């Protein structure tokens, strides 16, 4: 059985992604991070090896799980937008120094990687459709400090072309566009994976603040059910006649499209209609507010339908009502 190395697996896609993995009878999940929390379900599964690590602490107990592995899944990054005006040094170490460490044991090791690229690569791109090969990336001047995760995330991904050009580094790059469902990642947890705009939104709903609307929240977004998302993951990892090799995979759903105000007002709805909604405070309302941005973010899905043969399946509503659902249910009340 094939050996997946992934790194920073206490959240929202290592959950889903093992899970996926170990339903499958020809997975080992090694789960590498400093909590389990996440995953305890999968503590005792007799395929499932959590490791203790860090990636900014250990050096020589991730190389050796690596050569270890044959595939390797790195998580861990810094991606909440506060952050990268706040601390962008952290943002910078972690997500791109950190990671590359990482990226150079594969090529050492000659072992095979996936990648999660970030659909802000394409930053203020004027294409309806984000196309992972054709695509112009757009990002404002160096004084709008905003960009430094975009360009730090596109920089990586040229340092793995130019390994898997010159080094016969094994690859596959994956751009998630607002991924959603059940165990979302906490909203300032250092893992790749969860929208933080809907995990926001809930959080607002949830603790009876205001949903702000940046200058009127009319910027569109794409989103994603976890069981699509994860579908097309698995199909990468399983790599079905080599197609993934150096590829760049945009996973999203472009017909889930809608605006912040739209995306708000869908939350609300289904919130009001719940059967926990009275544990929750009163709507306190859309506040309109005023301060770099991005007014659209659809994904050209045509490299995942070429490779994996896939096409999303659950509509807005489903995946909306879902991950709300969840979520009500799952907070400690007291």
């Amino acid at each position: 059985r094939t050996r997946v190395l992934i790194l920073g697996v206490n959240g929202f896609i290592g959950n889903h992604l093992t899970e996926r993995l170990l339903r499958e009878d020809h997975y080992e999940v090694y789960g590498l991070d400093i909590g389990s929390d996440a995953i305890s379900r999968f503590l005792n599964h007799p395929h499932f090896h959590f490791v203790e690590g860090d990636i900014s602490i250990h050096s020589e107990w991730i190389e050796y799980h690596v050569k270890k592995c044959d595939v390797v899944l790195p998580l861990v990054a810094i991606a909440t937008p506060i952050e990268y005006t706040r601390n962008p040094l952290r943002v910078f170490e972690l997500d791109f120094e950190e990671n590359l460490r990482i990226i150079r044991y594969c090529v050492k090791y000659r072992k095979r990687i996936i990648f999660p690229s970030t659909s802000e690569v394409y930053g203020m791109c004027s294409d309806k459709y984000f196309d992972e090969d054709h695509s112009n990336l757009i990002v404002g001047p160096v004084n709008k400090p905003r960009w430094i995760y975009s360009v730090s995330k596109q920089l990586l991904d040229r340092v793995i072309w130019a390994y898997g050009e010159k080094e016969g580094l094994q690859f596959t790059l994956f751009r998630p566009f607002n991924w959603m469902g059940p165990r979302l990642d906490n909203l300032n947890a250092a893992r790749i994976g969860s929208s933080r705009a809907i995990t926001q939104l809930i959080l607002n709903l949830v603790e009876g603040s205001p949903i702000k609307l940046i200058d009127g929240g009319k910027q569109k977004r794409c989103f994603t059910d976890i069981r699509d998302g994860i579908e097309a993951l698995y199909r990468i990892i399983e790599n079905a006649g080599n197609r993934c090799d150096g590829e760049i995979i945009n996973i999203g759903n472009p017909e889930n499209e809608a605006s912040i105000e739209e995306l708000g007002e869908m939350l609300l709805a289904s919130f009001e209609k719940h059967p926990l909604r009275h544990h929750f405070p009163p709507f306190a309302g859309f506040r309109v507010v005023e301060s770099q941005d991005v007014e659209h973010e659809k994904p050209s899905i045509r490299n995942a339908h070429r490779c994996l043969d896939w096409e999303p399946k659950i509509d807005m509503q489903e995946t909306i009502d879902e991950t709300l659902d969840f979520f009500l249910r799952t907070v400690d009340l007291t």
